[PDB]
Order: structure tokens, then C-alpha cells, then sequence
């Protein structure tokens, strides 16, 4: 029954489904996501060119504006939405998991589901109301995932903290993205947890075993339970579960403190009544309810009957105003547990001043109260100490917390080349990536011509190795959030260049040798001067090129130059260890996992790269002609022409005469056996073999095998190569 | 357990997914299918211009050659592989229902999921592979759904009989088509049919109350179980069964005989050893098998050993030749109920001739067999009648056979227009839904602007009335098997001049109106000749173009000239009742039922008209602006400007000041009241709400809400209108 409608559709996809009867079943769904024909912009869209032509000014202005104008659907808190904007933003960017790259504000998922309609955005769906007429009034100027992350950062500076400056450039998204592993838990929180603790409720122990890649410490959560693990109200224990969780978001202590305590500073909880007076989340509501959900029967259900949480805290006493009064409070205050109206866990100071104010009544005041997880900053050893810090020293959080809050908001955001605005902060900071400025002046297509010809000539170099290492270099490029490519030459530095799957030795020669082409050029064409990176790129799009020529297809392969050269410094070596590889279909590298399959996690990597199926296949088929496995093996190289550009691959794959079976006990391994003679032909692998399997996948390879396409074949697999190879060059208009 | 994997994957969309927290919710997966970019030929190939460079000849040729070429890896039986092709043929055309016009062989569907791993298709994973070289050999030129029927009719006409023909024209698709309700079982055959029968397991008494649009007894199966009801080896109880199955794809009485004594002339089915020795279906296998399935550990689990169906029958003595030994063996021996090597329930002539040849030994003879669903073709008056008959006239069986053979393979390839090679019936058939050859010589561009602004000039034409009957008449196509359209003018013929949706008396008096813009063109024009099917399409872009202009937009709205009037006598009442909606968004007609919410009716309509999500979207949202209700009611016309072209639909559904109610029980209506004045503003349908609470379809309101995209919306309302008016014109080149 979970995941079932009790009434089963006969339409419009109802019945029966082929993932419902083979549910372990590879599927391409992944790949289909985000198609130009779904985008209602239409696909040649260009949001950065929309918001350029925005009055910036302007709509921070309205944007200010509409945060002290109460609409009586949704009375405001203190006559000002400033705190309930903070929340939407900070929950927009606060899914974001580190090691992975999903989550993040920069797609704007949280108006569609799941996050619509997760525990943690509750009344999430009113903020998102209110800031819909700014979006009309600007329409296609302005992104929803834009506004929602501006919103609140114009709630910060119009309630007294100057933040470091915005960036816009997050275009929107059209579909829920059901990529992203939450989870595989089948309830929400409070329970929503058994799998990510793998049963364990050793509050303590448990901790920093949380579930990879996760970092909420419940499904339907952002990060942790407010009233402390599973509900129970240790402090400390708390302390253990935000830094687990904001560590997994890519935060330190400095930073996760700074946080917590700039963001409740503002605003207030709410729980006013008991939970059985709410209806449906959005995604479960009725439609005389248009997209709005967990409707409150008491009273008009908003003012003073508003109920998210559960919990009724009020963190200081201008909660409208920046202040140091959270730390204030949260240290000089006693605290006693005591329950909200709606019958959760909290901490009042019952013998403290009764000065915080009611949100309705300018005559009523109340004690100071507190959540769990904010008294977990002085119930943790570092923690304790930071609050110590910047309860004398309050400019020292506002540094961090400006520093924190637009790492937050941009750290999906991707290359600074796309920030758009009047005031991207200046700072470059380790997190965005960062790359320098050119040297010298851009290579035109003379010197391409003379650079390509050298390459394809040079020791240590040829075809294999050269696009290999343009692949390997390419692949760790993530949709997500932006990281990874070619640009910057980092396969070059650490920690990339020693990760087992790039080969070291074998790099090292080849980054050897094409630095000698780079000190050959820069030394000797004026003020002309290559990249490393151009090379690594043009390297592999030469073989590429050749390699056709070879099969016996002329086709122009395109190059475009204009990437520069990280430096170390740029480039932090944890940081990077996130984009390392488990596995690599392209190059035949790696091995699944107990919960990923080989081929699965190569699905995966292509939906980062943006691919289709039919891009992912050739793309496959066209490394194995080229002999590009990354230790030079032949495993899945089924061809006699190693380095020419053929379908060979596919080709041999659906040969009848060639059986199939199992060498390794652990699945991973495949013999290929000629039916006829009984010899052994060709050794494979679980990313081979799966494109003979797949019903899908198969279809596309059977295209390539078929006689006469040997030149589509060609032109497919170099538009995807340019695809793949130019992912990250957002510098490029 | 049902639907779950016991590993939960973490990667490649492994997680729990909002279907599973919301599985009620409203999907648009199904207007996200077969787009271009999934498509590895690309958007731009056209089928139809690959396949006239075929070689059809030669392609049958290899057919035939490959039919007598057996492969060690699956013997062929009697040294032929013509029964084996046969069935991968009508397995592949036989999945069709007539109902919602899903299913068949036109999108060559057999060779992705569910289908290729349905128990009734087992072993067809073989007979696939086993025609993989022809269409290596011949590339993009021949599609798998065009190679799988043509290697069938090929097979038929080798083995001697001669068929009526064949067109080709099937486009091949490129993902599992998971849009159509196979029911709603989470078992297969021998269970996967309590959902359908409504619990009865009365099989003489339910057979002729299975759940519509259903057309097999079981998930998984073509039609029949071939044991009888729930296995039950009665042959009364299987014929009605059959009835009933056959009935839902289309097929009357003689048709059914002529297909299943047709058929069952050739080969044998296969069960020579226990469904335990067999393994998974191709979905459930692992890499090794590379896309085969069912797996036989008996010896090298194929010739003697094979096993498909559990049953172990040889219909005649010559299985690899055209005969009448099925009606002669059927009518003429008595039949004792007895068990095949595998246990399953089938019949045999016990005191019969031992002269029914084995499959792997010219030297070894058996006595002859039947299925039950074989002995129900005489334990039924009917069938019994026909029976008899063409064991006498066999001569009979055979036109028949010739006709509804042909009608299975081509039911769902539409018009006759998109029929392609050398070898195309010249009989024009009724289930083609044929048009007349052309009437005078095609009106041009002057004339299309004449006749524009006659028919606005006409009265009791406005552009309610004129974009309202031209989408009455466009939705009734349907892409599964690309019936209905405009072309024809069938809206103004039985049975849709009658249907309630189309308003009867107003679309009489439309009709009318355009008749004498016809009479006055026509005649006074020279050569040039209007159709009828033309003025309604030309009158609603017409409609659609004045409403742009009146609000402030001047835009071209294409025309495409060249339509068709149908007759009656070319028009079939009952195929035509099919294409009835019971509930129309774009109109906003009807309602929806338990099991199909109006908006869920909608999205499978915008499925069938090949819509996306933005374009059902602009429409619903024009319909509504230009007031274009079948009965010209306000409900969802939510503007002050009715006849404009504007986005008010969206402007006004997103409008705060708003709050929605309802006002009925059934939650079909819905009220919109201004909340300050507290007065009713608006009356709205499921139809029109749906799009300001579906998240994603919310989304694209609010674009065609923003304050600067007026001009958009005409834009994608125009692009979105010529798409739909256009859907059927096969007869353009593309
Ligand atoms: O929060
Ligand atoms: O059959």
C-alpha cells in the first residue's frame, strides 16, 4: 500500500507499469529529464541575457517593500515577512549535499515535489505565494529560483545586515528532479530515518554514521530534528547531528554556528495548535486549495493560530532587527524544558524577563525560549567555544555569517563567469572554484591547425591516450551544481592527478608531453600563449578528428579555445576528492557498489553530463573504438581497429556468434565466446555489456551496427564529444 | 513486496520518488514520451523517404531464405521457421483494442517492455533475433515495426498462401510506451485477471462483462488463455471468451474463425519439459542472455526441449504448409481431454491417425491435438456454423483469412495515405476510415483569404462558435492508431453530428452556415473546389487569427489547404463511437469517473494528440479566452474579454484576490469568489483548476500569467493550434 493510490487510474498512465513488474531493472528516466520541448521558455531560452535587461535595483526595491505589506490570507509576523523569507532561501539552498552536488536553491525545486510538500517546507508554500507577484511584475527577467534566494537576502539587508553582495544566472527548471537519492525511506519525519542509521537509535554512537550521501538527519528534513535526534531533547546529542549534517552540506563549525545564530536572530517558530487541525501537503491537497497545502482549521488557520513546527520560540526581542540578543540569550539565560501549544520539546527561561514580543499583540510579551538544536551551540566543546567568541566579539559573527550566508546561496551557483549582476561580491573564494584571467592573447584557427598537427606527432601521445585523458578530464563536469570539466586543467593538479582511475604514470607521461607542446608555443608565437587545458581538450578532439579520418569519414571536428589554467591554490584538494569517480563507463573503469550497480552509476554520470541515451551509447561505443579505457586494457575494445573511429563496437556486441558469460564471481566480468570455433574473443564489462541487454539501450545499438551508418555514427559521436567536452564553458556567450 | 526492488538502489533515480509519497497525484509522464532528442535518428529523419529507397524485393527475398536457414542457437522446427514468424507477427498486431485504439504493431512495441517479457510473447525474444541480420543489412530504410509483420506475411506467402498485400509506414519508437492501461493486476497469467472480471470466477457467466477497454482474459496474454477460463478446459466457456477478446480488438465472428484456423494451419506450440527448468523473462535476466529470456537448463534448452507455452500441439500433418487439416482434424476425430509433457490441459484424437509429423524426426509420427480454445470454435452455435462451412468451402477460410490477416497487421497504421511500398491493397476497406480523391483543383492563397473573410462575414458564425467546432472536430484523433482528425469533415456524419459534446443544434447551424460559404465559392471559382473538412478548419484559424489581431497582435496563422469530405457509407458508426469523449477539457464537456479524474482524461487525451505539457497548457487556456465551451458557457472563461486572444484564463486563475470553493458533491465545480467584495466571480471546472494546482502545469500558467508575455502566448497558442489542426495530414509531405 505505500506508494499506492487506494483508487487505481485507468488513465493517463494508470495501470500496471513495467517498473512495477521488473523494479531492478536499469532505467533511462534520468536521461529524459529536462527535455527543450517540456521547457514552456522554449529550449534556446538565454536567462542571462533576460536578467541583464532586469531593473535590479527595482525589484529589490519592490522586493523590500512587500516585506512590511501584510496580506490578510497570511497576517505577518510583527507586521514584517522578513524572517519567513530568511526561511524560504535558507531552505532553498540548505538541501544541498557537498560529495554529491545535489540539492541547492540553484534549479528552484522547491516549488515542485518533493520539496513542496517535505514536513520541513511547511508553509513554505505561503512565502512562495506572496513573493509571486514581484515574478509576475518582471515575468522571464527573473527566475523563480533567482527570487526565492534573493528574497531572502533582501529580507537580511532591509532588517539591518549587510550581506556580501548576490549573484543571479539560476535558470528554472520545468519538472521534478527524480534524480536525487533522499533516501530510501518510506516514511517522513519523526520516522523517516531507519535506513540512514541502518537501525541504530544509539543517539550518540550513531551520529557520524549517517548514510552517504546524505545530510538531513530524517527524510523530509533540511538537516536536523529541532527537537533533538528521534525527538529526544539532549543538547548534545543535537550538537553531534548539525555537525554531522552541515558538514555533509560543506560547512565547518565557524560556519555552522554563524548560521545558526545569524538566522535566529530573526523571525520566530511556529506552533500554535496541535497537529491534527492540518490538512493535506500541497501535493495531497484538494484543488479549491491551488497549490497551496496544510491547510489549519483553527480559527482563519494564519496570525495568531499559525502552526509549522510545531514549536512556539521566539529567539530575541527584536526579531525583525539584527541583534546579538540569540547568543545573549542563549547563553545568559537558565533553561527549562517545557512543551509548546502543539505539544512539542523546548526551552523557556521561566525566571527570565518577559520581554519578547507577541507577533499580533504589542501588549503582550512572553520569556525567552529556545530549540534543542540551538542549545546544542553550547552543549558541544567547539561549538561552546565559537559562541563564547562572538558573544564578546558580535563583528566577528557578522563576518562569518556574511561570509556563510552567500556561500550558501552561490555554492550550487557554479563558475563566477556565471554570476550575473551589480553586486557579485568581489572575493574569490575556494568554494566557487576559482580560475584566473588568460594569459597573452587567444590562439585563432592558424595556430589550432599547427597545435593539432604537433600533438598527433609528439612522444608519449597518440590517438588512445589523448582522448582518454580529454575524457577522464571532461567527465567530472556535474550538472547539479556546476563543477567539474575541463576548464582549469585540473586533471593536472591534486588531487586528480593521482586518483587511481586516471592511471598516474600513464598521465603523467601524457601531461608531460603535451607541456612540452605548450613550452614549444608559448616560447615562440609572441604574445600568443596556449592552455594547458585548450591542449588536453584539442588533444582528444584531434584523435578524434583523425580517428574519423581513419574510418573513413572526413568531418570538421569543432574546437573551441579559451580555457585557462588553475592554479593549486584554486584548487582544494577535499573539494575535489567529492567529483572522484567509483566508476567510469567511458573509460571502463571501476567497480559497482552493494547499492549501485556498474551500470547504474554510469546512467547516473550521464544525467550530470546532461546526456541522452542515444549521446551515452555513442559516446561508449566510439571510446571503445579509440581504445580509451583508462589502463589501456582491452576490455570492451571489440574491435580489430584500435584508434579508428568505427561502430565496431556495437557491431560485435550483437554478433549471435559470439556467447556471453560470466568470469568474475562478483558480476563484473564477461567473456565473449565464439560460438563456432570455441575460443575465446573478447573479455567485457557490466558498462559493455549492458548496451546488449538493456531493451532500450540495445535499440540505439543496434542503430550503430546497422550497415550503412557508419558515418551517422561518425557525426553522432563528435556532436556528443563537443557536448561533453565544452559542458563548463559558461565564459563562452 | 509488489514493485520493489529488495536491493533499493542509490543511483540513477534509486530512492524513494514523489509517485511513491503522492501516488494519486496527476502525472504528465505521459506527455513527455517519444521526444526527438530520445529519438537516435534524430527529430528530422523521416521514415516514410527512407523506406521508398528500400529494396522490398531483395528484403523479401532474404525473408524468405532466412525462413529455412536454422541457427544452432534456436533449431528451427521442420527445418522452417515460418509458424514461429507468424505468431511474432500477430503476437506483435495482436495486443490492439479497439476501444481506446492502444496496442498493436505500429510502434513496433514488441521489443521493449512489458511486452517483450509478457509470458504470452515467450520465446519471441528468439524470433526476433533470429530476423536482426535483415534488418542490420538494411539499416534505417526498414523499421522493426514494418520487419516484424512484413517477415510474417512473408512466412504466410512462402508457405503458400497468397495474401492480399502489405503496406509499410511503421516509424520505429525508441522507449517502452508506459501509457497505456494493461489493467490494473499486480500478477500475470495464470492469475492477473481478478481486477478485470471483478472477482467473478463464474466462466460461462462473466465472459461477456471484462472490464473495458481490456481485450485479453489475463495481464499478459494476447486474448485467450489457451487452457480455457482460469484454465478451466471447457470449450463452450473459452468461446465466449474469445468472443469477447476478439470482439474488443475489432474483429466480428468470421473474422475471428478465419484468424484462429488461419493461424493454427502452421507449426506447433511448444512444451516439452516443466516450467521449472525455465528462467527468467528478458527484463528479469541477467547480462549474459543479452536481451533473450526464459532460459531452458534441459539439455541445450531449445529444439526437442522447447518450451513456451506448456502445451505440446501439431494443428496438421503438413505444419510448414497451407492446408485445411485444422478443420478436418477439429471436426472430424473426437477429441479426449489429456496432459501435455509439461502438465498442462490439451486435447488429443486417441483412437486418430498416427501420421502428424515430429519436428526433429522425418522418421517419428504423433496422434492429432487440439487446444481448448482450439474445440471452442465448434462447442459455440455460431462459430460451429462457420466451421462447418468452410470444411466444405475452404476456399472461404481463405478470402477470409486473406482479409482479416491483412486488417490485423494495417488496423493501426491510419490512413491510406501513409500505406508505402510496391504491394498496397488496392480494396478500399471501411476500419481505414477511407477518403475520396480530391474534388477540383486546390484552392491558393488568394482564395484562402477570401474565403477568411466570408466566413466571418457569415452570420451565425462568430469565433466561439467557428474555434469551438474546429477543435470538436481535431481532437478526435488519436496517435496510437492515428484515426480521427479533421480530414474528412466527419463531424458533420453520423455519429459525431449527434454527439452531445458537439452541441447538436448549434454545431447543425454552424454547419449550415459553412455549407453556403462553400455553395457560393464553389461553382463561381473556376476549377478551384472547397471542402467542407477545409471551411471548418479554415474557419476556426480564421476565428483564431481575428481574435489575435482584436487583441492588439497581428499574426499569420498557417493554413494547410487540401482536405476531404468522408461519406457515411466510408464513416462506420460503431468504429467512429469509439472516438466519443466522455469528459473534454478544451471545451470543457463532461466529467470524469472514479478510476479517470476529468484532468486525468485530459493529460491521456494531450497524450494521443502527441501534446506536451506547454502546449496542452496554451491551449486550454486559449479555448477558454476565445469562449469556445461546447455549449458556450462561462465555466473557465475566466476573462472580460471573450473572443480576445489573451492569457486572462491564466492572469485570473492565479489572481489571489480569488479563493476557489466547491460547490457540488462530486468536486466537479467549483466556485471563485473575490474575497473582499465577497461576491461570485467565476465558475470553474477540474479542467480549468487543475492548472493552478498541478505544481508543473502551475509553473507554466504562471509564464503565460507574467506581466510581458502576451505576445508569447498568442505565439505558442497559434503554434500549439496549427500542430493540433494539422495532426492527420499524412497526405503532406513532411
Ligand atoms: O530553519
Ligand atoms: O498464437
Amino acid at each position: 500500500t505505500f506508494g499506492r493510490c487506494a483508487v487505481k487510474s485507468n488513465q493517463a498512465g494508470g495501470g500496471t507499469r513495467s517498473h512495477d513488474w521488473w523494479p531492478c531493472q536499469l532505467r533511462l528516466d534520468v536521461l529524459r529529464q529536462f527535455q527543450p520541448s517540456q521547457n514552456p521558455l522554449g529550449g534556446d531560452f538565454d536567462y542571462a541575457e533576460a536578467f541583464q535587461s532586469l531593473d535590479y535595483e527595482a525589484v529589490k526595491k519592490d522586493i523590500a517593500a512587500l516585506m512590511t505589506e501584510s496580506q490578510d490570507w497570511w497576517p505577518a509576523d510583527f507586521g514584517n515577512y522578513g524572517g519567513l523569507f530568511v526561511r524560504m532561501a535558507w531552505h532553498s539552498a540548505g538541501t544541498y549535499r557537498a560529495m554529491d552536488g545535489r540539492g541547492g536553491g540553484g534549479m528552484g525545486q522547491q516549488r515542485f515535489a518533493p520539496l513542496n510538500s517535505w514536513p520541513d517546507n511547511q508553509n513554505l508554500d505561503k512565502a512562495r505565494r506572496l513573493i509571486w507577484p514581484i515574478k509576475q511584475k518582471y515575468g522571464n527577467k527573473i527566475s523563480w529560483a533567482d527570487l526565492m534566494l534573493l528574497t531572502g537576502n533582501v529580507a537580511l539587508e532591509n532588517m539591518g545586515f549587510k550581506t556580501l553582495g548576490f549573484g543571479g544566472g539560476r535558470a528554472d527548471t520545468w519538472q521534478s528532479d527524480e534524480a536525487v537519492y533522499w533516501g530510501a525511506e518510506t516514511t517522513f519525519v519523526p520516522q523517516g530515518n531507519d535506513v540512514r542509521y541502518n537501525n541504530s537509535v544509539d543517539i550518540n554512537a550513531r551520529a557520524d554514521k549517517l548514510e552517504k550521501p546524505l545530510a538531513a538527519t530524517h527524510m523530509g528534513l533540511i538537516y536536523v530534528n529541532p527537537e533533538g535526534p528521534n525527538g529526544t531533547p539532549d543538547p548534545a546529542a543535537s550538537a553531534k547531528d548539525i555537525r554531522e549534517a552541515f558538514g555533509r552540506m560543506g560547512m565547518n563549525d565557524t560556519e555552522t554556528v554563524a548560521l545558526i545564530a545569524g538566522g535566529h536572530a530573526f523571525g520566530k517558530t511556529h506552533g500554535a495548535v496541535k497537529g491534527s487541525n492540518i490538512g493535506p501537503a500541497p501535493e495531497a491537497a484538494d484543488l479549491g486549495m491551488q497549490g497551496l497545502g496544510w491547510h489549519n482549521s483553527v480559527g482563519d488557520g494564519n496570525g495568531p493560530n499559525q502552526m509549522t513546527s510545531g514549536l512556539e520560540v521566539i529567539w530575541t526581542k527584536t526579531p525583525t532587527k539584527w541583534s546579538n540578543g540569540y547568543l545573549e540569550s542563549l547563553i545568559n539565560n537558565n533553561w527549562t524544558l517545557v512543551e509548546s501549544p502543539a505539544g512539542a520539546h523546548q526551552w523557556e527561561a521561566v525566571n527570565g524577563t518577559v520581554d519578547y514580543p507577541d507577533p499580533f499583540d504589542k501588549t503582550k510579551f512572553r520569556k525567552a525560549t529556545m530549540l534543542t538544536s540551538d542549545l546544542a551551540l553550547i552543549n558541544d566543546p567547539e561549538y561552546l567555544k565559537i559562541s563564547q567568541r562572538w558573544l564578546e566579539h558580535p563583528e566577528e559573527l557578522a563576518d562569518a555569517f556574511a561570509k556563510a550566508w552567500f556561500k550558501l546561496l552561490h555554492r550550487d551557483l557554479g563558475p563566477t563567469t556565471r554570476y550575473l549582476g551589480p553586486e557579485v561580491p568581489k572575493e574569490s573564494f575556494i568554494w566557487q572554484d576559482p580560475l584566473p584571467a588568460r594569459e597573452g592573447d587567444l590562439i585563432d584557427d592558424a595556430d589550432v591547425d599547427k597545435l593539432k598537427a604537433a600533438i598527433l606527432s609528439t612522444d608519449g601521445l597518440d590517438v588512445s591516450k589523448l582522448a582518454s585523458t580529454a575524457m577522464a578530464c571532461a567527465t567530472t563536469y556535474r550538472n547539479s551544481d556546476k563543477r567539474g570539466g575541463c576548464n582549469g586543467a585540473r586533471i593536472a593538479l591534486e588531487p586528480q592527478r593521482n586518483w587511481v582511475s586516471n592511471n598516474p604514470t600513464q598521465l603523467s607521461a601524457v601531461l608531460d608531453a603535451l607541456k612540452k607542446v605548450q613550452s614549444d608555443f608559448n616560447g615562440s608565437n609572441g604574445n600568443k600563449k596556449v592552455s594547458l587545458a585548450d591542449l588536453i581538450v584539442l588533444g582528444g578532439t584531434a584523435a578524434v578528428e583523425k580517428a574519423a579520418k581513419d574510418a573513413g569519414v572526413d568531418i570538421k571536428v569543432p574546437f573551441s579555445a579559451g580555457r585557462v589554467d588553475a592554479t593549486q591554490e584554486q584548487t582544494d584538494v577535499t573539494q575535489f576528492s567529492y567529483l572522484e569517480p567509483q566508476a567510469d563507463g567511458f573509460r571502463n573503469y571501476g567497480r559497482g557498489t552493494a547499492r549501485a550497480r556498474t551500470e547504474e552509476i554510469m546512467v547516473d554520470k550521464a544525467s550530470q553530463l546532461t546526456l541522452t541515451p542515444p549521446e551515452l551509447t555513442v559516446l561508449v561505443g566510439g571510446m571503445r573504438a579509440l581504445g580509451a579505457n583508462y589502463d589501456g586494457s582491452d576490455v570492451g575494445v571489440f574491435t580489430a581497429n584500435k584508434g579508428k573511429l568505427t561502430p565496431d563496437f556495437f557491431v560485435n556486441l550483437v554478433d549471435m556468434n559470439i556467447a556471453w558469460t560470466a568470469s568474475g564471481a562478483d558480476g563484473e566480468s564477461w567473456v565473449g565466446t565464439d560460438r563456432k570455433s570455441r575460443s575465446e574473443k573478447y573479455k567485457g564489462s557490466r558498462a559493455d555489456l549492458v548496451f546488449g541487454s538493456h531493451a532500450e539501450l540495445r535499440a540505439i545499438a543496434e542503430v550503430y551496427a546497422e550497415n550503412g551508418n557508419q558515418e551517422k555514427f561518425v557525426k553522432d559521436f563528435v556532436a556528443a564529444w563537443t557536448k561533453v567536452m565544452n559542458l563548463d564553458r559558461f565564459d563562452l556567450k
